[PDB]
DNA sequence: TTTTTTTTTTTTTT
DNA sequence: TTTTTTTTTTTTTT
């Protein structure tokens, strides 16, 4: 009778069928696309430029803009004050039509991790840092929002090279950004950061085509996806990573 | 007087049937598979399997919390998982016997939501990439607790060691994914939780021995013998040396 | 210089027979073996001894919590723990001295406990394989605290060490396991904990010196002349390295 | 002026003067006499035989004569229970003037060293654990009352080597019945038990020639104080111990 | 083809000098030195200078916790600190930015601060002598966070890194003991701490390119070039070993 | 504008005996030697320095918590320390500047103190024997906090920090058995607790250089020149290996 | 960031 | 003895 459920395992999986269901009960938080359409609509013709100050204020100060405000010149607190104001920006997790400097720079991470080069020194783990751990650290990969960059088509052996040598960077920063991950083990860190991660991965945002023309600009990959030896090499020192 | 009662009940010999059926009988049980069928059918009546398939989707890649899963959800979503808390009385959690839960669903049709892992694999907590750089070509049909409800107890030892071995390599991964109490904790410690549970679907009387091998025959696991594949090997030596 | 003598006196002349009647009246009792089997037959009647080899199974495979094992345990198991529990009126932990517990059954019926053992070796907390990996063929009768009241105080003191240290191999496993604080303490304080019901039973009233020996030599654990087998020997051996 | 402390320090130590300061001053706890006047007053000619059978209760049953009480034999418990009336025994740390199974078997420290021979196997730390330490541990050692036994005249080296062999089964009992030293550091466990130790070893209660001839009778010492290999070994093993 | 020059341009072309505008303008400043030094010259007036030297002095020995250093102190002491707190209307940690604090005088001096650290060597949290057990001869115009502020960034990257590195041997032990948590933490961890306000005051407005060189020139750190002392070279070694 | 006036307060020579001054005015002070002496005067009048002595064996041997220790002491001494409670204004702890303890005035009186525990060291927390374990014949004289304040500074470096480590071998010990929070701490984290209140005593104006010297040359641990005795040097060596 | 004499002998399958 | 998407960037001499 009841042992039917070899009847219910017998029937052959229908790929379509249950992406459909994947799909329609998919987690709904971040949407980039939400966001850009958002600084459009508050910023206008000035929402590149105050996108990439927003930017700016992220990486180098953080999340909470009215706090940063008073620790800050007379001009930049100005320029804050104005942003805060034009794209009511947030602090922390609001609802999903809310801006927040994370939730800019992670829905524009091509204009972020471009913009790391030059920021690296003024970053919670700098580049020099970084170099300590792997030489020539690839800065492009020094945030977050960079897992939405990686191809999830390339090589199984190329794209875990790409996420270990980015989940290098991940395990300082969790390590120092989040209060809960103060001087907890890697295994630990890396169970906490790695769901975030792969949705950005397997996320919509983006096509597999333009996420590896990114990757290969960035210099992080070659033509046929690669790695680069400063990834291979930071790849490996997150294997021995402590 | 009662010396010599403790020595002419010794002097009986041990009853191997009596004791073996004893032990199954008491042994541990996470749920009564038979039960959540029944309940299943009872709610869902003719529409109980499509519901039966959407809540192995659900439980798979969002969980155990019905009510906390619909908050980040689409509309279409919400209206859906909103439907089968209502007509299957959904809780969270461990409830009674006569409770059904995502997770209850998902172990009670095994053999369902192992053939599904190979479709979903990339939208799980622990994906199939990440296992393969653990162990290569990782078995996608042994990554679900569920998966220890298709075991064949009867396998020879060192065959059925390598299948449990391979599987606790991926349990391993998930505990500390989805339990943030067992994070730090130390392979021994996560091993010591999830156990338990695991050899209770091993030797549990739910679908039969010839069935269950049958099934790992089918997901290529073993061979015709019972030989566990390369893969299953591999995830076995690759759990023994795992931190 | 009569002063001396008296110091000499007061430490080297100690009254062993008054000193070992006190120490053997004054030894923890929690329950008397023949108060235990007294009341089984009492409230069990004719089916005394078939019950008593279901709590034995009880006892050996779920521990001594019998309503918190029934939550976790099949429809018919719960349905004999629940019978269990209203004729023998179980108790959890350790109630007065005129009451049963599932470890009290299976302490007063040492003798049948320990040639269960054999069977249920794959299935108690501490398995017969995990020992095998400490000590090779371990003694499966030694796999249980209820041995030492099997042990023959009267043994040849090298004979009754090597019994006694191989026997607490498997304790201080046991013990890690059923509590898991002492998991990170040292094998003298794991030890502290079970060598005072050990030394208890091993030199009780209970069963003679006689009938203990041919348990002993039943088991297969000593010769004719209580000399222990390869096996005990080598788990004796196994304690003294022993982390 | 007041760099005047220097006349204050000019001034000659008495060793006398302060010798009657320190009597004075002293932690008054245990007192060894006032128990034996106790049982003598409570027990009369069969105050000997009690105390024997309560220096065996106390080593193999603890300090709560009411809780052991109740597991334990009927004559076992029909003893105790009219040891508890004829000495109006307590449970813990009472007034001066009160007794305690620990209180009869520290103060006849003599009679209880003796009796570990026999009552080795029945202790919370055994004679068997104890080997395993150091081969042939000295049985006399295995309790807090031999430190009342320790001739404090002797050579220091001898002295130490006592001690230190002694401090070896106290470091297993102390982490055993003290709540607060289950598996702490053997630096923490000897911080803890070191002043009520050394306490003893230099009470007045027990001659020094006395206390050197108890030493000699259980065999731990030779003609000079010398101590034995079994005690070297034990005094060594303390050093490497954990 | 288009799409392929645009991810091109959109990825490698960076408008360096627009983004090093923006993070300089919005970089920390819990105060402004020139803002410091013009309160300081208002409540002190003639007597400002001896007056920031006294504070130099108890900020770099006694710490940024006015009230609470007065309590362990000197008659005199105590005096010198109360009228100090009273004139300049001191603060602890980190107040609005009218407000002074010890460390906001140490640093906005940083030329001073910089000068007395030779003297006060062995009165700092971590002292001359313990960094000369890390670094031999390490640089004693470097034991300071202020020092950041005494560093050229137009220097050539090699010789920067030099003096940056050497100074962050320092700043890894001074957080480590000015903050306890710190001390079971990576050296990335430390790091993370104290690279930000190291970076914006090496960055800052505050004290031209060429007045910075000519105080690293002056405290024998760099040459009429800008490479650095043997020391400094020696130093920046023993951070990049460090633990 | 405010960087020429930056560069200009640089540009001013480094007055090494005026922050020399500033940093001993500033310096850490657990107690006020002169003004325990002046409370002791102006209370005690001409017994002030027979009392003192009494206070020194009081504190020395039985703490700081004069109204706890009264509770296991005998009448005449409950009667004495009563006595000196209410004519001295005793109290337990950091009190007041105005305020004395058992402590403050075997501290003030260090000179006197150190010469005590010649007699009183089997009578100490940490006895001499317990010394003498850890390095031969342990120079009595160290044996209580209050010895810093022997201490000459002016002595060469290394002469003064083998004086130093030798009586950080004590305070090691010391720390952990009076202060029961310190002892699961490593060596470390205690000396982290101990160096400040030492080097703060090894630094006061209270008592010369020149009369701290003749102290350590009376003591016998310091030869004509400075030179540490044999026992100091073996100390020191064995605070460096020590846990 | 301090301040001087341990505590006191049977558990029980997460 | 459990059950599925981190948190969010300046401290300050015990």
């Amino acid at each position: 009778y009841q042992e039917l459920a070899i009847q219910f395992a017998a029937q052959a999986v229908d790929r379509n069928e249950i992406e459909q269901w994947v799909r329609e009960f998919a987690y709904q938080g971040f949407d980039a696309r939400r966001v850009i359409e958002l600084l459009k609509q508050y910023g206008g013709a000035d929402w590149e430029k105050d996108a990439k100050k927003m930017i700016v204020l992220a990486l180098t100060r953080g999340n909470k803009p009215r706090r940063m405000m008073m620790k800050m010149s007379k001009e930049g607190k100005a320029t804050v004050e104005a942003l805060i104001n034009k794209y009511k920006l947030k602090e922390g997790n609001p609802s999903r039509d809310e801006l927040t400097l994370s939730r800019v720079a992670a829905a524009l991470a091509g204009r972020t991790c471009q913009a790391l080069v030059v920021l690296s020194e003024w970053l919670p783990v700098t580049g020099t840092t970084m170099d300590g751990l792997s030489p020539a650290y690839p800065r492009h990969m020094m945030h977050p929002s960079f897992a939405g960059m990686v191809d999830p088509s390339l090589p199984g052996d190329y794209l875990r090279a790409i996420l270990d040598a980015h989940s290098l960077y991940l395990l300082q920063f969790s390590r120092v950004i989040n209060p809960n991950l103060r001087g907890r083990t890697k295994e630990e860190v890396a169970a906490t950061f790695t769901q975030p991660m792969n949705a950005a991965v397997n996320s919509n945002f983006i096509s597999h085509e333009k996420r590896r023309e990114f990757l290969k600009a960035f210099g992080l990959v070659d033509s046929n996806g690669k790695p680069s030896a400063a990834v291979m090499a930071a790849a490996q020192a997150y294997k021995t990573a402590a």
